[PDB]
RNA sequence: AUCCGCGGCCCU
RNA sequence: AGGGCCGCGGAU
């Protein structure tokens, strides 16, 4: 099944032709409306004796299972055949059978380079706002439009699907003006070839009483540090390095990176190694502002404890280790004794007293370490009388959670966990949510709306914990203004005259199509260790397996490293990782490449960037 | 146990 | 260009 009255008006144009976008406020239940267009569609095709299909593209693999089980499957189980997919089955073959297909976005893209658009009848799109020139989803929409222009020439026919997009909500990317904001929304319609945004107007009251917004709240605040800065300054005079920017902040952090890069090139030890150590100290200062002082210390302890094993000694590491390990006892002492220290502690407790048990809670924080550090802060410090969730991608030297392990935490939340701490935001379902605090996190107007929509119902409160300065609050205000600005922008395009709207939308389409004219895409090098200048591998000695893993099997290389699997230099600088098949792989980042033609040392972040091709194995 | 490639969003 | 964060795909 059944559609609520407000959801009927938004679905009416989609029901007959008229490819549209559907944007309804968060918590509206708008994935359900998509199911109704599908039923309407397929049933209509059987009567017309024409084929039926639906591709239902999504941004998350976890949404594939979630959408299937909750929305599309249970209603359509008897009538039509539904399949979710992200297990070693051929894609053109699933398309043969199975009236409805819920797939990860890229999975289709892969097969458009076989299966074509012409086969599919209707396309359903989760979070349309990702649609842009830059990314999935998608390039696929430009394939649809490119095919469409082909039809414009024929008239002067190949069948094209109906496109039903679903987003809350398009938003204005990075544009303060009211004029430019509209330009983004015309672009979003242009890429989706949708006729109108089709918001909810006639039934607006029905909704407002059904789904309520959280009241935005505000919390603000305004020894270890001076101890630590003292250490860094002495390290600075050791190398005769003057940054000119204050310690414990980003512009200074970026200067320390750039200094290490150039130091690898000139091959001067003490200049680079210190800078790497400085990056580590600076990290402690910047986290100490936003996180418990024990974590500031722990970040440095584990760093140094790992440096003893890597090493097992030159004058530099001795100056640094001796300097830290004498002060090690001191810092741990300062860490465990209680501005920044007290932050938000009251905030959750106020929510626990009001309602019987604060059954739901959600925190948002910038960094992965902060999620784990806060959770550990909340597990301790009972009586109250909490768990963390983080992403799957691999960077920063933290370990991603398993996708199933994430699925575990939400299912445990549906019950053992009262409060979760995440940077993931949109696309995962939580109900009965109230507090939803954002801790030091800015993001953009679209992430704000998705996150805000977490907590409903009822009486929900949306809180921002901020530093006095540099404030997040100034960036948050502008986000809100833009949230409000998108609505007026979504208004302009609906009441724009059809003759104008269609004429201009084409110029956005032909422009996006004409755009891609571009091209998509060996003994000349010698690799040196970056910490220390020693020949590691000449360029012949590297090999490639399956076009991906860059490996050195040359027995000479075996001599140069130690293990523990992780590969490390004589010096102790990490070199690579040991992958086992029945092959050692090395990260480019740990080496500095010397060009032969004239000696120039360039350093690379990843393998693809360097022009030379390597021999396959 | 990771690798590899691609892409978004932030901030300087 | 950096760092942080998020995600998809192809590997073993
Ligand atoms: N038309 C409907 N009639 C009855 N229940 C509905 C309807 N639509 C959604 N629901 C319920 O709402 C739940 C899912 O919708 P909801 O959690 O509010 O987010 P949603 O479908 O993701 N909307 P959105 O976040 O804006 O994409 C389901 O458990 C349904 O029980
Ligand atoms: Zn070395």
């Amino acid at each position: 099944l059944q559609l609520r009255p407000y959801q009927m008006e938004v679905a009416q144009p989609a029901l007959e032709g008229k490819n549209i976008i559907i944007c309804l406020p968060t918590g509206c239940g708008k994935t359900r409306v998509a199911v109704y267009i599908a039923k309407d569609h397929l049933d209509k095709k059987k009567k017309a004796s024409e084929p039926g299909k639906v591709i239902v593209l999504v941004n998350k693999v976890l949404l594939v299972e979630q959408l299937f089980r909750k929305e599309f499957q249970p209603f359509l189980k008897k009538w039509y055949r539904v399949i979710g997919l992200s297990l070693k089955i051929s894609f053109p073959e699933v398309v043969k059978s199975c009236d409805i297909i819920i797939s990860t976005a890229q999975i289709l893209e892969n097969s458009l380079l076989g299966v074509q658009l012409s086969d599919f009848s209707l396309i359903i799109i989760d979070e349309c706002h990702h649609t842009n020139k830059e990314a999935v989803y998608n390039n696929i929409m430009r394939h649809y439009l490119m095919q469409k222009l082909k039809n414009n020439r024929l008239k002067k026919v190949i069948p094209l699907p109906q496109i039903l997009g679903l987003t809350a909500s398009p938003g204005v990317g990075g544009a303060t003006k009211q004029a430019k904001a509209e330009e983004h929304i015309l672009k979003l319609c242009a890429n989706l070839d949708a006729f109108t945004i089709k918001t909810v107007k006639e039934n607006l009251d029905q909704l407002k009483n059904q789904i309520q917004e959280p009241c935005k709240k505000f919390a603000i605040a305004d020894p270890f540090k001076e101890k630590l800065l003292e250490i860094m300054t002495r390290i600075q005079t050791y190398c005769q390095m003057s940054p000119m920017s204050d310690f414990g902040t980003q512009p200074y952090e970026q200067w320390a990176i750039q200094m290490e890069k150039k130091a690898a090139k000139e091959g001067n030890r003490k200049e680079r190694v210190c800078a790497e150590h400085l990056r580590k100290y600076n990290e402690a200062l910047q986290i100490n502002d936003t996180i418990r002082m024990i974590d500031a210390y722990t970040h440095l302890e584990t760093f140094y404890n790992e440096e003893k094993d890597k090493k097992f000694l030159d004058e530099t590491d001795r100056f640094l280790m001796t300097l830290f390990f004498e002060n090690n006892k001191m810092l741990k002492r300062l860490a465990e004794n209680p501005e920044k220290l007290t932050k938000l502690r009251n905030t959750i407790m106020e929510q626990y007293t009001r309602t019987e048990e604060s059954a739901r809670g959600i925190i948002f924080t910038k960094t992965r370490q902060s999620a784990y550090a806060l959770s550990q802060w909340i597990t301790e410090n009972e009586k109250f009388a909490a768990h963390h969730l983080i992403g799957a991608g691999h960077s920063s030297e933290f370990k991603p959670m398993t996708q199933n392990e994430q699925k575990e935490v939400i299912s445990k939340f549906r019950t053992n966990l009262l409060i979760a701490t995440t940077v993931a935001e949109e696309g995962l379902d939580i109900k009965e949510c109230n507090i939803v605090i954002r801790y030091g996190l800015v993001t953009n107007e679209i992430a704000m709306v998705q996150a805000r929509g977490r907590a409903r119902a009822d009486e929900s409160t949306y809180v921002l914990v901020a530093h006095s300065g540099s404030g997040v609050i100034e960036r948050e205000t502008v986000n809100d203004f833009r949230e409000k600005m998108m609505y007026k922008a979504i208004h302009c395009v609906q009441n724009m005259k059809p003759e104008e709207y269609a004429h201009k939308i084409l110029e956005l389409q032909m422009q996006s199509i004409m755009e891609k004219k571009m091209k998509t895409k060996p003994s000349l090098i010698t690799f040196l260790c970056k910490n220390c200048s020693v020949l590691a591998c000449s360029g012949e000695d590297i090999h490639v397996i399956e076009k991906m893993h860059h490996v050195n099997m040359t027995p000479e290389f075996k001599e140069l490293y130690i293990v523990r699997g992780e590969i490390i230099c004589k010096c102790g600088q990490a070199w690579g990782t040991m992958m086992v098949h029945k092959l050692p792989c090395l990260k480019i980042r740990n080496f500095v490449v010397v060009f032969k033609n004239n000696s120039t040392k360039k350093q690379y972040k990843k393998w693809v960037e360097l022009p030379i091709t390597f021999p396959n194995l």
